[PDB]
């Protein structure tokens, strides 16, 4: 390349790999953010255990982590308290249009999304990268959404000078040399990262964990294929393919393309006649997500494994089969609340090879947290997330509430045999849930695809707050579009449509007492829904859709439990559920809701006025 002195090729600044043997494009993706970033050093990830184990010992020897001699290879970060979450506010989408990206609300602000214009995207843009890596390295990481070269994955390249970030995306995707192999001359998701504190620091550094909480923006480019992300550290946030890629980036690709990208699980269920199938399910927050996808079945007979816990990309295949990949490589779980007798799978998965994030240290070297139901013998104290004494009676937890696991999905005793599978597996049934403490059965099936597109739409994540689908904070478009795309699957010819069942883990007693034992004994859910995919006549219909018959669900060992009550259905109930959600469509889709939508909150509102 052509120049007149020498401030184009970075090649002095290289310490690892080569810019002479990276494709084209992806050259020029890092020489273009060196020039704009003016990193010390490049260093071009290899994915090797070598690379990372050195890393881990670097940020060791700086404070940035500690090793938990308790464990096996298990590392702890503890944050500045200002940057410990995903943050919604800070997060925005670029289109040309905005209605391209939320429907417009009919009053307020759109709780479907947070769009940003390109000029307001270029101004905040050029505040923030020019010479925001001064004096550290940036890293090269190129990684794979999905088993290497899996028809259903997706290329990414992320550059960071996070070495956080870097350990972190060695364990959450398929990063190193052999991504750039695959990749050859073909496409890739672009994607910048920095804390945004070049040296030298104009601020205090604090807890030894680089940040920028002031400037924070987490940005998507649809149209440019880029991601931008600037000013926290933390998980959804720095960890570019896990929300950013995995869910906004791609479910517009998957409306371009076909096919869908969703906030879901995705299990293995094998019946005691060793038949399988797998379903995936979208939850939102505290809804019970994590219990399902590493559930210890309490049934004989009955085994489950997972694909995944958290994204699911699916696309009708050939012989119209839904196929779904889990396109993550690891796990990034919510630590607080993981039970060592609640959730033994996670436990297990977690022991070896794990980086934490703002959790406790107990002083044998070990992780502690609300919820982990583990006594501690006499004399073993704790050190909280905020590196202070710790005692079970103080006022603040131990962990942060938003404290994390990051562990390799390899590692689940019960991964499913399939879970790297490139072709994916097929989908026979989806599940909506939510934390409904009154009125919504445990388990109901929906009476159509039209009917079950409804159903994951008026989604709540807990009480009172709206969650379609588990995606409110993920969409990458209008939402009432992403609508329509679902619809638009029940023309594809030969299309053999998942059932779509809804579960409410979560309904309350009288006295605010779960209905419901669930964990383990969710399974006994599980085998209804298995039968029904079957084509068993197991069901009885009712206003809201099928619900088990009289003595269909499996109770064989939980004593008493309140049938009558647990699938209660109130007209009452049912008829402002469906004046609250019929004013919430309004509001926030309103000329972006499609048809069939708006015809079957009609034909619910019928079947609840003839109770
Ligand atoms: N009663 C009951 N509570 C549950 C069940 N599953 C999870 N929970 C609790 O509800 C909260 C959310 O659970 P979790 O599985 O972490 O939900 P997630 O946030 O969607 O992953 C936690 O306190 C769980 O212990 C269940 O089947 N029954
Ligand atoms: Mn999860
Ligand atoms: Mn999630
Ligand atoms: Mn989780
Ligand atoms: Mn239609
Ligand atoms: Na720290």
């Amino acid at each position: 390349p052509p120049q007149l002195h020498n401030g184009l090729d970075f090649s002095a600044k290289v310490i690892q790999g080569s810019l002479d043997s990276l494709p084209q494009e992806v050259r020029k993706f890092v020489e273009g953010n060196a020039q704009l970033c003016q990193p010390e050093y490049i260093h071009i990830c290899d994915g090797s255990e070598e690379e990372y184990g050195r890393l881990l010992a670097h940020m060791q020897e700086e404070g940035v982590i500690r090793k938990l001699k308790k464990y096996d290879n298990c590392w702890l970060a503890l944050t500045d308290p200002r940057d410990v979450a995903r943050i919604e506010s800070k997060t925005v989408i670029i289109t040309q249009e905005q209605r391209d990206t939320v429907p417009i609300p009919k009053s307020g602000q759109s709780q479907l999304g947070r769009w940003m214009s390109e000029e307001d995207f270029e101004k905040a843009f050029n505040a923030r990268f020019p010479g925001c890596m001064k004096g550290r390295t940036m890293y090269v990481i190129p990684f794979s959404m999905g088993p290497l070269g899996s028809p259903l994955a997706k290329i990414g390249i992320e550059l960071t000078d996070s070495p956080y970030v870097v350990a972190s995306m060695r364990i959450m995707t398929r990063m190193g040399t052999s991504v750039l192999e695959a990749l050859g001359d073909g496409e890739f998701i672009k994607c910048l990262h920095s804390v945004g504190c070049p040296l030298p620091l104009k601020k205090p550094l604090v807890n030894n964990w680089a940040c920028n909480p002031e400037l924070t923006l987490i940005a998507h480019l649809p149209d440019r294929r880029e991601i931008i992300s600037f000013g926290s550290g933390y998980g959804g946030n720095s960890l570019l393919g896990k929300k950013c890629f995995a869910l906004r980036i791609a479910s517009r690709l998957a409306k371009e393309e076909g096919w869908l990208a969703e906030h879901m699980l995705i299990l293995g269920i094998t019946n005691p006649e060793g038949k399988k199938k797998y379903l995936a399910a979208a939850f939102p927050s505290a809804c019970g997500k994590t219990n399902l996808a590493m559930m210890n079945p309490t049934l004989p007979g009955w085994k489950v494994e997972c694909v995944g816990d958290d994204i699911a990309w699916m696309k009708f295949d050939a012989q119209g089969n839904l196929r779904a990949i889990n396109p993550e490589n690891g796990f990034f779980g919510v630590a607080p609340g993981t039970s060592v007798k609640t959730n033994p799978n996670a436990i297990k998965t977690i022991q070896k090879n794990t980086i934490f994030t703002n959790v406790a240290e107990t002083s044998d070297g070990g992780v502690y947290w609300e919820g982990i139901d583990e006594p501690l013998a006499p004399g073993v104290t704790i050190t909280s997330w905020k590196n202070k004494e710790w005692r079970p009676q103080d006022e603040e937890p131990c962990a942060h509430p938003n404290s994390r696991f990051c562990t390799p999905a390899s590692q689940c005793p019960i991964i499913d045999p399939a879970w790297e599978s490139p072709e994916g597996v097929p989908i026979e049934g989806i599940i909506f849930g939510g934390r409904r403490p009154a009125g919504v059965p445990l388990v109901y099936e929906a009476l159509s695809w039209q009917h079950g597109v409804f159903v994951g739409a008026a989604m709540r994540s807990e009480g009172i707050m709206h969650d379609p689908f588990a995606m409110r904070p993920f969409f990458g478009y209008n939402f009432g579009k992403y609508l329509a795309h679902w619809l638009s699957m029940a023309h594809r010819p030969a299309a053999k449509l998942p059932k779509i069942f809804h579960v409410n883990w979560f309904r309350k007693d009288k006295n605010g007492k779960f209905l419901w034992p669930g964990f383990g004994e969710n399974s006994r859910v599980l085998e209804w829904m298995f039968g029904r995919i079957e084509g068993e006549d197991s069901a009885k219909l009712t206003p809201i859709g099928y619900v088990p018959k009289e003595d269909a669900l499996n109770l064989k060992g939980l004593g008493d439990v309140n049938v009558e009550e647990l699938f209660g259905i109130s007209k009452e109930f049912w008829e402002k559920e469906v004046e609250e959600i019929d004013k919430y469509l309004e509001d926030q889709v309103n000329a972006d809701l499609p048809y069939e939508i708006e015809r079957e909150l009609r034909a619910l509102k019928q079947r609840i006025s003839q109770m």
